[PDB]
């Protein structure tokens, strides 16, 4: 609704075409008019009030958007006025990359929002000056906290713009260099969503991370979390069972016993040599803590049992042991001469096969150690061949 009150204010295709350009340029100006709104009604104003760490950490990139915007509004407006728009797919395309600051944007929404709150729950005369820049601003109609959520709502939007401008382009070339822009476009969405998604991954395993004793390395070097409870296990030297808390990464199973507040690991399993099989003694009498599946190591050395309280809970963990070993091993990990291997990468990086964005800021996809590909897990199998020409 923010967005769409801010946005506020039978046919023929071209004419459907030709409301879809002007809502692309009406709303791109409104969108800009309200980073500047943003800065010279609020990030200025309190530049003079707020500590710079403070101003960082609220206004984060806002300064750098308006300036991507302001620039992406001008090369708009000038695709625009040419004959029938035919390089507006071009703008998109050359600002997409530029757009990634809203990976840093995105990931940081709560977090300088939930700082700009207490600051104005604390400090007295910063709650009613924040009231007063959203009267000299828009009249009280949006507050801040409101304000502050526009920019990833705008990001995620341009996808949309651009899906109904290409199901009204009657010209099948340029209808296909506008589908290059709203793939493009589709990208950036992704992008944004899985830096979402992976700051709280992160937050996540650095929960485990204080909770875990004895425990010498980062989890992060793990992969991501795939499930973590209570269970009983057997090896083959102690065949006793023994309750234990496990936390199950896609490399890694953390067996773990609760030493009062914390867990203390007392086995770590590398799930690289490890398979698992499953084991349906347990279905016939259906009697609690007798669910079981065995996680073995390839060459024998070792053979672990599972027992857990349910059948959902014993079938939930098997599940997520494939998926694990499915992430270290993936489909086609070693086809036309590869060795894709999880990797996370530092720096914006393509896929070799789709020529799309790997997605994220943790283990986005793989590497071929050899050629140095990278690659999604789904396009693993079109990469060209390792080491060529
Ligand atoms: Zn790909
Ligand atoms: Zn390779």
């Amino acid at each position: 609704e923010i967005y769409e009150d801010l946005m506020r204010s039978k046919m023929t295709e071209y004419d459907k075409r030709c409301c879809c350009l002007r809502e692309i340029q009406q709303t791109e100006e409104k969108y800009t008019d309200t980073l500047g709104s943003i800065q010279q009604h609020f990030l200025k104003p309190l530049q003079r009030f707020l500590k710079p760490q403070d101003i960082e950490i609220i206004f984060i990139n806002i300064e750098d958007l308006l300036r991507v915007h302001t620039h992406f509004l001008k090369e708009m407006k000038e695709a625009l006025g040419t004959p029938g728009a035919a390089n507006l797919y071009q703008v998109f395309i050359k600002y997409k990359e530029r757009f990634l600051v809203y990976g840093r944007y995105c990931s940081q929404v709560e977090s300088a929002s939930k700082h700009l709150d207490r600051v104005a729950a604390a400090r007295e005369d910063v709650q009613m000056k924040l009231e007063e820049c959203s009267q000299r601003a828009n009249n009280g109609r949006f507050t801040l906290r409101d304000l502050l959520m526009v920019p990833m709502q705008r990001v995620l939007k341009y996808h949309l713009l651009l899906q109904e401008l290409v199901k009204h382009t009657q010209e099948a070339m340029e209808k296909e260099n506008l589908r290059l822009a709203l793939d493009a476009m589709r990208d950036l969405a992704q992008c944004v969503n899985e830096v979402k998604r992976d700051n709280e991954t992160l937050r996540q395993i650095t929960n485990f991370q204080l909770s875990i004793e004895n425990l010498d390395q980062s989890l992060a070097h793990y992969g991501r979390p795939k499930i973590d409870g209570e269970l009983k296990i057997t090896s083959v030297e102690r065949r006793s069972k023994m309750d234990r808390y496990a936390f199950l990464l896609d490399k890694a199973l953390l067996i773990c016993k609760r030493r009062g507040d914390s867990y203390d690991l007392k086995d770590f399993v590398n799930l690289h040599s490890f398979q698992v099989r499953d084991d349906s003694s347990g279905d016939r009498d259906n009697k609690k803590w007798s669910h079981m599946f065995l996680l073995i190591e390839d060459q024998g050395a070792q053979g672990y049992e599972l027992f857990f309280k349910t059948r959902e809970l014993k079938k939930k963990w098997m599940e997520q042991f494939e998926m694990a070993i499915s992430n270290i091993y993936p489909e086609n990990a070693t086809a036309n001469g590869h060795d894709f291997q999880m990797f996370s990468f530092e720096e914006t990086t393509s896929c070799k096969a789709c020529q799309m964005l790997l997605r994220g800021t943790f283990y986005q996809g793989y590497r071929c150690h050899r050629c140095r590909a990278s690659a999604h897990k789904e396009c693993l199998g079109r990469v060209p061949p390792c080491g060529r020409h």
